[PDB]
């Protein structure tokens, strides 16, 4: 296969922990430049690949190094600005979430993606996580019937203050975290988003966000998310029209509840379920989705088709984010005037 | 202690499986009559206690046998009609849920309870279940802070048709099942019910009900319930203002997530939680709540105080049931006219 | 219908009050007609449930004054042994909590007395009658399970850490108070005569850890880990069969069953397994075995058949127990002899 | 900064491609400079990641033509043994997958060669370096844990069910392919010299079940259950300490830690325990041990120190392995001799 030539931007924590390692073990791709404002961070790639250029700004990299793609892991502002620059030069663009800070910015990125006709992508790794893929495959099987209801629980401890210079801690949380689980909702909903209701509770610097979504397919989704928890954890469920209930705990173990489940020593006795977890030595970046999201991005480049987590795919997710922030602004407003008056 | 004299009504399945066994091992109470339309069912109590009267109708029992209390496990219609009769005779009344079929009937029972000044009770065993009690005790402890959010998941497979001659399968499900988990919501909400939103999805003869509740205390509750599942199961969670998350799975095991949990061999290392489950030989009727609900009912009689699950305590639960049925009737109506027209 | 079996209770302490008595109280067609205890106030506790029945402070007096068909005892083995012989000579059926006696030779006297008297004798070997143990035993008798090759038993406790009932040995006390249960489970699943036993004990302060391996003529092997070197009582076990089936039972609660080629309808595959646990409202005394051990004991009386946990049934377990104590004393004798040699 | 360590790969089959190679590719400051395989097309698979580097179909040729500091092998023990001696005589550091050889006597030749050549030698004993095993080992070195009294190891597999690498024995093949890992864990936690070993093997068709017990001079005992009589590879282990602490590690994933007087802030008590598992996005090769085994091997090269899984470190495990095969052949010799006597 022809080698895909990749330039890296923002060699910080998520680049070093997850993306770079995935790229390093990724077939038929070559990393040919690294860029970071702090050039010493860029040179971290020399620990793996000697000699390749390190640059302190993206424009220099785009001008000196021939590239089929850039993979970026920085702030929304980086992804937005340089994202547009890279696309304007005909380079395919993969960025960590969030791709940008606003719906209107996303619409700008979408429009540029279409005009430049390049493959775009966002690092929505939950979508590509092996156990999530397995669940998605279940929804395609006849005996599962239809997905009626999706429940998502997404715990985190931060952010407890605004990020990237945004005024709002809620908007920061939605873009830093909930973006993942809202997108999972849109993914399993499978059909057009038809209604969104939501609410936000605050306590000190902590948040609990509840969002409910209905889809044209008839399916509903409910998300509990926030920063009022000790650490990042994630659990989801699916309820199907054939009375199948599927639970995925921590992207690790699956529990499958269905009428008339059996084992051979017992036959179909009341209350048997199926359970599944990985083997003890499960490793790499598939279970977590980093491998999958990059692999498919590159594939979409090879066959010049759409990448499933391109900018446009995020359109419904940004609408939900916007709606969650608008409703909260109204709620806050009313409560503030209430008090001001009483 | 003086012996409390108890008459039983409706010696069917739930009486034989749970209540009668709890009464039989209950200190200082005496069963002194059994009543059932099918006298052979009433005589099932002769398997345990010889000679005591068996009657085929409640009025006969109230006229011939001196009683401090009746415990009933039949249809709502039995509980309502004979409930009022027993109270009119100055007898304390314990009935299985549902105590009746409508808000207006509950209001009638409440008013009679107050006029007769007797102890009333409903067999809301989830409230009294040992693990639920443990959770409630946690909410009373300073380091827990306040309960911000309560999540309840209540799976069942039935009813898939209307019960007790009601027109509505939804109302049957709400009274047969969800009554338990809605009441748990009101219990942990602790404060006045301030808003209720809800939705009902149908598929064939199966239902998925989603209800959200907000309390004056600031706390919110979300319930997922229905008959679109293989068997009865129940999971709940609490999110507290101190970033404590508490999970109770199947009234069996508890998981307690909190900042800086430790073990002695490790110190407070990232991602340690507390877990708790009963010992292997856990038995009787405490874990499940049947013991507790009856014990406290009898106690309320001894000290002539209120029983915590008396008729009045169910007032907010019936309001939610009514609201869920009203909203569904509107939704159905609109969808029916939509089609009729298109 | 059925005739009432008349039962006297001896030893109204903790195990009588927590499990046995409650079980008896809900048992069809038996009457508790007398309670006997050294401490007449303990005997009187029955009056919380059943008025007027005679209380005695010694077994001889109860046997003279009250017509009885069976006694049920929960005291020390000295009481089980002596009063159990006395009740049997008067043609009374005898049920005793473990342990029935302190020594193998005692057990042999018991066995002999019970054969000559032609009464039903029984020991409260409740693990053996526990509903999930029954489910495990049932799989074992099914062709596709194949043969049971290996049985792993893990029995944890925190006591006794001092000798019991005036015995000299903390090891003998532990084996008689705790391990007896799991040694007997091993015999029960081994199914075949005991061919070989190896054991060892490790001591640390007042705590111990016993390991014992058993081989059976059926080819099956068993391995047991038990001691007091733990925080609390817990129990897990495993079965390995010749169809490559592994069955795990954790705390008499959940069952995991691993077998080649397990499936779900939505996935058709590797690493799928079966899981089972009771419903949330599981209650009474079946799961723990107290109900079944008693119910079978009474059935055996009515049908004049052998009760499966009679004194004889315990012979192999007391053999194992002797062999562990002998071996240990030799290991101890050596270590001490090695030391006064240094 | 650091000098680049130059690595040749030998044996580009499944374990090289799934774990070792990906680990090497993300390893700071090492360069893969050659790949060697009988099947040049397998060798060429490296070119999916690193262009142009020489491919050879034999180790001798690679050692002549390419300057190397270390080789990393993943082939049969015959290859590890012979080519491992060859690489060591040329002053090349040698890392090989298990097993490093087929026999104890081979291992001794390896140990001797490695001492004379003064190079770092190593075996891919990855369980030992697995992050959760490290956590367990760390608790063990902490005063309050007390001493480790007992170690229980359960190692399940479905293969091999036929002899491997032209060996005659399916038992030797299994011990060398699988149990080697868990025998070595036992040695590692036993901490003290091996005092005693007992074992037994049971056969059923083409499957086996090995039990082995080990005692150590530190007082610690170990008990291991391993075989092929199971659906799939799984692994769980337990530590019992003298502070009455029990630690369980299930499938290198979750840790349960039982200790007297555990607590939560909201409950202050009996039956509380600690639990731990990784976050949902846990990835790479640390958890499984491939990362750490390699990283330490390279660190040992740089510091010219001993690598903890060198050939010598494996001596006790190969001793155990011989003793299990000897014992088994005697047990077999007897059963057959008993039979031609019948
Ligand atoms: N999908 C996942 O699971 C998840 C996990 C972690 C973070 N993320 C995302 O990854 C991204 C990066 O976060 P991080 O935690 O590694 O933070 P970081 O501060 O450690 O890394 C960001 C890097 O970008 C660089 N950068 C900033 N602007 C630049 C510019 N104009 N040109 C070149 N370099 C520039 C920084 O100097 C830095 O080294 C985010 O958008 C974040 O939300 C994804
Ligand atoms: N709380 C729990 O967990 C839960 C579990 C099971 C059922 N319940 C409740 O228990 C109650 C009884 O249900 P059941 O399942 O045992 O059904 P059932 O049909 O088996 O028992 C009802 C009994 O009441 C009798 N009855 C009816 N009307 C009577 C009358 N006018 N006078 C005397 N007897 C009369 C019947 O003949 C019968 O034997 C309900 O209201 C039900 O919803 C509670
Ligand atoms: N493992 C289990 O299945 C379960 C658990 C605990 C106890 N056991 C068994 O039950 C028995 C009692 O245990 P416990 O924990 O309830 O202790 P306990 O405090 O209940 O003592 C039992 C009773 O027997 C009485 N007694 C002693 N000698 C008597 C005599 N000569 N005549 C009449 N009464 C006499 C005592 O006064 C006392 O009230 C034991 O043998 C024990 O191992 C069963
Ligand atoms: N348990 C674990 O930690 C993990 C798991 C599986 C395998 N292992 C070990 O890794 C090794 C290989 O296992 P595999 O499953 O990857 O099988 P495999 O299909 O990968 O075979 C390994 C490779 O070595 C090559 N080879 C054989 N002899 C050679 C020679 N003389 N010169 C050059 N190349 C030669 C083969 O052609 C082949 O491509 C074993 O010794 C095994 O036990 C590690």
């Amino acid at each position: 296969l022809s080698l895909i030539k990749v330039g890296l931007v923002g060699i910080g924590a998520q680049m070093q922990e997850n993306l770079l390692p995935s790229l390093l073990q990724m077939q038929d791709i070559r990393i040919v430049a690294a860029c970071d404002s702090d050039l010493e961070r860029a040179r971290r790639v020399h620990r793996f690949i000697s000699d390749i250029p390190v640059l302190d700004n993206v424009p220099a990299m785009l001008n000196q190094v021939p590239l089929d793609a850039v993979v970026m892991a920085g702030p929304p502002q980086l992804h937005f600005e340089m994202g547009l620059l890279a696309m304007s030069k005909g380079v395919n663009v993969f960025v960590e979430k969030p791709p940008c800070a606003t719906l209107e910015e996303l619409e700008t990125l979408i429009d540029a993606a279409r005009r430049s006709d390049v493959v775009s992508g966002v690092g929505m790794n939950f979508k590509f996580a092996r156990p999530v893929r397995q669940l998605r495959e279940m929804t395609q099987v006849d005996e599962f019937g239809e997905t009626l209801h999706i429940q998502l629980n997404h715990y985190a401890n931060k952010p407890r203050a605004p990020l990237w210079g945004l005024d709002s801690t809620l908007r920061s949380f939605l873009l830093a975290q909930a973006i993942h689980t809202i997108d999972l909702a849109i993914t399993f909903g499978d059909g057009e988003l038809r209604r969104v209701q939501s609410s936000v509770q605050r306590h000190d610097d902590a948040l609990i966000v509840r969002a409910d979504m209905a889809f044209s397919s008839g399916a509903t989704a409910s998300l509990l998310a926030g920063t009022s928890f000790p650490y990042f954890e994630f659990d989801m469920k699916l309820v199907s029209s054939s009375s199948t209930l599927v639970e995925l705990d921590n992207l690790w173990n699956i529990t499958l509840h269905e009428p008339e489940h059996a084992t051979r020593p017992t036959g179909a006795a009341k209350r048997w379920r199926g359970a599944w977890q990985p083997g003890p030595l499960d490793s790499g970046y598939e279970r977590s989705g980093y491998h999958g999201e990059l692999h498919q991005f590159f594939q979409a480049i090879r066959e010049h088709r759409r990448f499933e987590a391109d900018f446009a795919s995020l359109l419904p997710t940004y609408r939900v984010i916007e709606e969650i922030c608008s409703a909260d602004a109204v709620a806050q407003g009313l409560q503030n005037a209430h008090s001001r008056i009483r």
